[PDB]
């Protein structure tokens, strides 16, 4: 498959090089993997999701996404048009209020929910969780992402937008999960993107076009806009049979584009996520 005039982020992960605008991928496209977008919730009624999104959990009065940020990230995972994995199931877990804030107490519940709730969902091919969030370091949250991981759920976490080493942030600093940095379209680490030993991959994180609340579609920056590309990409790869969930990070990292990015501090990997699809 080959979606033309695709978002640059999508077209990048199907490319060895920057500056194309076509997203090439196997038409399996993620059929039979699930992705848990743990964020502010999804507008399941966005036509872009084609009835593949639902809200399965919320720790707040509403399942409805008042922010858009979960909807955005769910779109990049699996919207028909803006998403990596065009046929994944999507599972919204609203652990963040409509101003994007969340107690860690809540978040952790959210993570532990996924590691059980995955036993209620049909994901023969495998399960992914895109943690489109983070805060300052906390072993409680770190260990939650590790448990989630352990449980057979490929975790993509954002490295954060503080332009710091991501060891000070959770669940970015958790060793056992896939920490995602953001790249921009001319193939530079994005200005805001955290870095360090603890990163595992970069993804498209700058000016990323995807779905938004109210049927609309906007372009916003962030490493938590990169996370879903990778999550999407894991769901793509699990469906192709190229890896399990517990090895997906190491698979993705081995298959990436080496030494592309500029403005990558010393000590951080120079890996940009790649779908390796030969068309």
């Amino acid at each position: 498959a080959a979606q033309t005039n695709a978002p640059w982020g999508l077209a990048r992960i199907s490319s060895t090089s920057p500056g194309t605008s076509t997203y090439y991928y196997d038409e399996s496209a993620g059929q039979g993997s699930c992705v848990y977008v743990i964020d502010t919730g999804i507008e399941a009624s966005h036509p872009e999701f084609e009835g593949r999104a639902q809200m399965v959990k919320t720790y707040y009065y509403s399942s409805r996404d008042g922010n858009g940020h979960g909807t955005h990230c769910a779109g990049t995972v699996g919207s028909r048009t803006y998403g990596v994995a065009k046929k994944t199931q999507l599972f919204g877990v609203k652990v963040l209020d409509d101003n994007g804030s969340g107690q860690y107490s809540t978040i952790i519940a959210g993570m532990d929910f996924v590691a059980s709730d995955k036993n209620n969902r049909n994901c023969p091919k495998g399960v992914v969780a895109s943690l489109s969030l983070g805060g300052g370091y906390s072993s409680s949250v770190n260990s939650a992402a590790a448990r989630l991981q352990s449980s057979g759920v490929m975790v993509a976490v954002a490295a954060g937008n503080n332009n710091a080493d991501a060891r000070n942030y959770s669940p970015a600093s958790e060793p056992s999960v896939c920490t995602v940095g953001a790249s921009d379209r001319y193939d530079r680490r994005s200005s805001f993107s955290n870095y360090g030993s603890v990163l595992d991959i970069f993804g498209p994180g700058t000016s990323i076009l995807s779905t938004w609340i109210g049927g609309s579609t906007r372009s916003i920056s962030g490493t938590s806009m990169a996370t879903p590309h990778v999550a999407g990409l894991a769901a793509y790869l699990m469906t192709l049979g190229k890896t399990t969930a517990a090895s997906a990070c190491r698979y993705i990292a081995d298959t990436a584009n080496k030494g592309d990015l500029s403005n990558i501090p010393f000590g951080t990997v120079n890996l940009l996520a790649y779908n390796n699809y030969q068309a």
